């Protein structure tokens, strides 16, 4: 809405464990119109949740596999049904429909080659698809739930 | 650490806002040795934070582009500065040293085409790179920030 | 036809609201012959129309995407209704058959990303299609309507 | 601007011959307020120019080559003007620079293979590029300088 | 057979037109041996035939096309009248059963894009076939029908 | 020239062996006019030579090899000596600058895989090359040096 | 187990040939104690067996073909017995269920180019499989049948 | 050498282990003749050398990765100085310089993805290479270091 959410949001992003008398001193903000705009950004859903963030490392999930997927031509209800089914796997952690050479791309977090080969022999018996190509990433030297926030309108 | 942790865990990565009596009531516990447990996990790194998630739509960042990085045989010097420019972008939500044809792999995220085309010349005045191959988004099917819990150990 | 005809053509393609009387001028002739060359070549079909061309940012069509299609083995009469209903998108402004790798190329305009999506939910739906990669244009160096005149006999 | 303007435009694109009473009548206008609309879209640039359209088989250019151009890593002023020289080839009717795999998409019209052949001599002996790859058009299909006008606002 | 015999061939290979009396002196033999020798030689079919060889430029079939052929899955029979349907063009001048991503490799020669664009649709009408990609030659910068004799035992 | 001479051409193309008596007789001409237009033709360079044409199995050179080169860019002189230097190689039977992904394309023929690495070790001591990628051919289905004559003109 | 069982083991992978008392020697061990640790790793399966290798030169499978594999979609028991099948031929000398973009990798060992096509028939006729690439070795620079000790745990 | 050395390198393929009395009664001869022709075959070299294999689960390198390496243009010398430098590291178990798309194809064992992330920057520390795909094994289907003796000559 205005700089002044947008200050309120930096934060909110990095860490939402502050009490709302501490982040409005941060942002040169009285408590109760910091809490009010707080509000308002959940009640219009800008902030749609707060939520913890784990370590991969530390809950054995270490290794990044993104999955690219190419389909056969199908119906609406089809393609709404196989996303549907991909989308409840607790390891597809993101899930797109592309544009380009492949249709689906899947980001997919397990422990090993091992657990990853048995995630796909599950996800296969519930899907048909002409061509899955995995890549597997050696580090994960980013990763970040903070959007930009320089194009805020 | 056990399943016990693992039942905090699950709902932490879903919603960190109830109070930490409420928690305790959805795992089956008393309050303090709720709250002792999830101190022993921020402790100990499992938990690395609590964040805002926002509406990618609402802050006008709703085009996601995974770019394809080919780089020359470089110096384990330039490959640790070359990842820490492309890391300070805050269009460059996740950024993945691959295995692979693919040698780096980036999901961007900005308003439209010409927000990343401006995003792209920023960083290529930045690094040089051999090929970059990006890929846009039609959909963001699934997006969330809950690894998968069954593998912890 | 001959050299003069070409001079007349030069100008035409450029620039078609000229008063025949001042293009007469421009290329050293008097304004009946002038006249009389121009009829000539729009009944023989060289000229084939006069059109406005307008500015595709102030239409709100500013992106190009070139759609690369390929077929499964078809009759010459599937392949003659699958061109007449892919021709018939408003969106699709140039449409070839090609060889080499890819079967047909589309330049497709829209406004941005999500009107794209929604152009190739309506394509789709009528044609089917073994494989369809979309490249996104950052931008427009070029765009002629003007042919290469050097080659005329 | 308005639905009025849309109706004008939608004839001005298929033809721009019409005597401005008749396309008036056409558009259900008196024809002062036709010609005031069509002057405001000139002055504005929503109609850039008029011109004539010809035909490509009648001019000998008949053949379409579409050339994928990759660039090795260049400033921001090799890249304006490698665009320059490029632009300034008479065969080069479109010019795009593209995101994905290629840097670069151009359409190139010529009579034959053999002009095509020097047509890329000449345009080689003049910029430098990692990768060129041609692909010939065995038939155009659709062409047309119409805008889809569904988008204007 | 042995080194005579390979002098003899490798002018044969060059020109046929000679008489027997002056290949003889050419090579250091007398004219019997050298004419019982090409008898021998042709016998056996390692001289298979004598040819008249044309100018592709003067009978008007100056361009050459490289066909990549892609097949599906099919029976030793499909695969041998799929062979025999190819090889009775006349365009088809060289064709191979191919190693490697591409299942068939075809050299054909045309005049022209257009006289091509006829004759893959005869072909296509007479075969199916998942996948051809054709590669326009720009130049054939040699073509022998001379073997390298160096192997010869 | 005309279909008389295409007569004769079809024929000669076969087999050069006939005395020019019974070539007349078989394509319904006397002998001395028949006789006269073959001159004519070799003398014009239609017929530019008679050959003998080998089996490539007896005189062990029975495998082929389609090899793909990229070169860098270069000068138009550099071209003209990469192309005299791999034109020298007998084994080099076919040589064709390309459009497309490849800049070259090569026909080699040799015995086995062995003579094969041993004819790329001294082509590529010669030259310097960015890409080669070598094809083997698992069997010669047709090969023919007899053009189609359906276009002459 | 221990490092001791690494050196026992080192020795073994290269050289089975030795009595257990010169290989308790070169380990810095007695011979019974020696003797007992070799036992134990035949038992717990650590060495698996003891194999003559032979030279493929000398046993004429001097050609190493990589055959990459592409199947279908197809349920859990076409896979185990599509794997059965290809683990019956002898020159399947390794077979590997693949990630990435090639589904199987195989390595096959024959004499030559003729042996590879008539052993791809006989496969063929056996399975079936909408691609397969072949890629033939040129040489093979290292063999070894020694895995790394280094890991050992 | 003849079919009885054959019977006798089939099972010493498969086992080494046995007295060369049983060996001998298996192949249907006497023991002195049988050890004689065993002598004469390690002599000639056509039995290389006896090794333990190993369980690769056991020793803790459970994973294979194919490694695809392109190289600059380099002298022959650069070229044995490179595989030298590749052939030391234990990992690499084969290596093969290949035809067609790729210049090197590596089998690499290890433990797991991080164990293979250090080993390329090990190889990459002390090589360089254009482009390195490494392409992880899900299942290892079939090894043996049995070569078919159905060519033996
Ligand atoms: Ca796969
Ligand atoms: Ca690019
Ligand atoms: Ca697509
Ligand atoms: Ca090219
Ligand atoms: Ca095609
Ligand atoms: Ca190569
Ligand atoms: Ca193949
Ligand atoms: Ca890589
Ligand atoms: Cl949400
Ligand atoms: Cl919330
Ligand atoms: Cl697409
Ligand atoms: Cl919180
Ligand atoms: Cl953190
Ligand atoms: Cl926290
Ligand atoms: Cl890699
Ligand atoms: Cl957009
Ligand atoms: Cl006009
Ligand atoms: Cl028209
Ligand atoms: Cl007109
Ligand atoms: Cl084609
Ligand atoms: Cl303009
Ligand atoms: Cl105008
Ligand atoms: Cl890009
Ligand atoms: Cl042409
Ligand atoms: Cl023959
Ligand atoms: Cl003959
Ligand atoms: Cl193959
Ligand atoms: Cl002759
Ligand atoms: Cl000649
Ligand atoms: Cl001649
Ligand atoms: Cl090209
Ligand atoms: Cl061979
Ligand atoms: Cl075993
Ligand atoms: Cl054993
Ligand atoms: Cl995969
Ligand atoms: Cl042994
Ligand atoms: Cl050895
Ligand atoms: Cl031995
Ligand atoms: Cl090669
Ligand atoms: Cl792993």
């Amino acid at each position: 809405m205005d700089r002044l959410d947008r200050k309120i949001l930096r934060i909110l992003q990095e860490d939402s464990t502050l009490a709302v008398a501490d982040l409005a001193k941060k942002v040169g903000l009285s408590t109760t119109p910091c809490w009010r705009r707080i509000q308002k950004m959940e009640e219009d859903g800008v902030i749609r949740r707060r939520v913890a963030l784990l370590d991969p490392v530390k809950v054995n999930t270490k290794v990044t596999v993104f999955v690219s997927i190419r389909t056969a031509s199908h119906s609406i209800e089809w393609l709404k049904r196989f996303s549907e089914v991909v989308s409840e796997f607790p390891e597809v952690v993101e899930f797109y429909r592309m544009s380009g050479d492949v249709d689906y791309l899947l980001r997919v977090v397990v422990p090993d080659i091992a657990a990853y080969d048995a995630f796909y022999k599950r996800m296969i018996a519930k899907i048909e698809i002409r061509d899955v190509s995995s890549a597997f990433a050696m580090e994960q030297i980013k990763y970040t739930t903070e959007l930009p926030l320089d194009y805020m309108l």
